[PDB]
């Protein structure tokens, strides 16, 4: 089952719209754990994109589960060509998918969790779990997750922009449909600042109406990109930036985190019109 | 799908979420009714299901889903479903299952199959565009492709690197599908963002991706002003700079020949071009 897979690690999935800083967040804030905290980690990238785990590898891109069962075939597969170690002894997965146009794109992560689950490619000693997932659209592989429990605190990357607060609502609708029958509850919003007035604000008021809390406040920062050209995390790049300890404190509310609720998602027009009401 | 609306120009814009799919062609509808006088159709098949917003003067549109799903197949209506905007532009919903139920894309087969049923296409259309969600190319999201709906595709993108991997990926579903249904890329449609040297980046771009920059659309605040009065540029102020440009794009897209199968970009050759212009 997937509650026997890493008992003694939080199980966590970072959902959001695409491009809004999943990644960057996801890694840096996994990278943050296992250097500042010393906490054995794991990234698993659900985003058909598959860049959810280069920083943690140093630049260096990793073979998509797809891509190794599709050259090698279910025979050759070995945990070391789908696993690899980065930063700090972090765990990097990449699910993958099928080439645009064919099939599901989700499918590569369901393929990918039950290989994981098969090679035993989850160590039982994991402090943290992280899932990378593409929010876009809450169906197939992106919505099992939520559906069949494997992550039961969900977090969301969104912005003051409405198609980020739009998709994020919809991800909370995902996350109440099957809160009773798995357990999935949304642990808060995290919000990738674009350097707009009044951002915080607007996703305070978002997720007071939402049912939840904004647990943390990403600033922009140039660092990010800064550490993106070395081919390194904001953490490894800069320990001591105010970045990097942005996302140290992020890690840490992460994981002491008990104000896990079913959310309450917003109408259409109650969205619309909390946005005309900022109007950033 | 050959036999839908014959006399009419079956176009489809794709692009990543937000990027301006439903403003363009939206805009573009109204500049060819306006203008031109020509008889045209929007079908959104996005999710959102705001993309015959501004055409209906703000008035929500309910989905197809929707009136299927709360009067059944018997209680369905061309006149429940399908709505006169603006210049008499037709509209259709698609709408789309709950969020983390299903397939997000069904929504699209549903509809047309309906429309073919219930006769929605006019056979005396000269256009018909369809909104389609471009973040996954898979289910009804890809079907346009698949069944040569529209064999006319243009994406949206910005100088974002998420919207031209978005456009990318877009191109990747035409080219499997481009001997199959003889569906073709037209070009991509700039939507700008107001940052430096964004038109030099989207020209090498399409280069690259053996097709052509049809038409660089402007930010203009204008759009916003039109959306607050619940309209199109094009109602709200037919001689301003904005409407007009979506005049120029309107006819540049009846008047196209230019219909390419696409050269998709490597995952290097992206990152290598957006490193060297670097507008973010
Ligand atoms: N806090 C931040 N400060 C500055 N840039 C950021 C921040 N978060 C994300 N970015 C930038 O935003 C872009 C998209 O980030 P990414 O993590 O890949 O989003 P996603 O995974 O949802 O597609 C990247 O170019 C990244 O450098
Ligand atoms: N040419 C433009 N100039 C200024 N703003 C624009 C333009 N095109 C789109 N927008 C704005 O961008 C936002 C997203 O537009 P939208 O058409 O809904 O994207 P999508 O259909 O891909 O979801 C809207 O708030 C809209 O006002
Ligand atoms: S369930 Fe989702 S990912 Fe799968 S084919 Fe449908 S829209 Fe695509
Ligand atoms: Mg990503
Ligand atoms: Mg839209």
């Amino acid at each position: 089952s997937f509650d026997e897979i890493a008992p003694n690690a939080k199980k966590v999935a970072i959902y959001g719209k695409g491009g809004i800083g999943k990644s960057t967040t996801t890694q840096n804030t996994a990278a943050a754990l296992a250097y500042y905290y010393k906490l054995k980690g794991m990234i698993h990238g659900c985003d058909p994109k598959a860049d959810s785990t280069r920083m943690i590898l140093h630049g260096k891109p990793q073979e998509t589960v797809m891509d190794v069962l599709r050259e090698e075939g279910e025979e050759g597969v070995t945990l070391e060509k789908v696993r690899k170690v980065g930063f700090c002894g972090i765990y990097c997965v990449e699910s993958g998918g099928p080439e645009p146009g064919v099939g599901c794109a989700g499918r590569g992560v369901i393929t990918a969790v039950n290989l994981m689950k098969e090679l035993g490619g989850y160590p039982d000693d994991l402090d943290f779990l992280f899932f990378d997932v593409l929010g876009d659209v809450v169906c197939g592989g992106f919505a099992m997750p939520l559906r069949d429990g494997l992550a039961k605190e969900i977090y969301i990357v969104s912005s003051g922009e409405m198609m980020a607060l739009y998709a994020a609502n919809n991800i909370a609708k995902g996350i109440l449909k099957y809160a009773e029958q798995s357990g999935v509850r949304l642990g808060g919003i995290i919000c990738n600042s674009r350097n707009v007035d009044g951002e915080r604000e607007l996703m305070e008021e978002f997720c007071d109406k939402l049912g939840t809390k904004l647990i943390h406040f990403i600033p922009r920062d140039n660092i990010v990109q800064k550490a993106e050209f070395n081919k390194m995390t904001v953490v490894e790049f800069a320990p001591d930036h105010p970045q990097a300890l942005e996302y140290k404190k992020l890690g840490k509310k992460i994981m002491d985190n008990d104000e896990l609720v079913i959310p309450t998602p917003l109408s259409m027009d109650e969205l619309e019109k909390l946005v005309e009401k900022y109007g950033l």
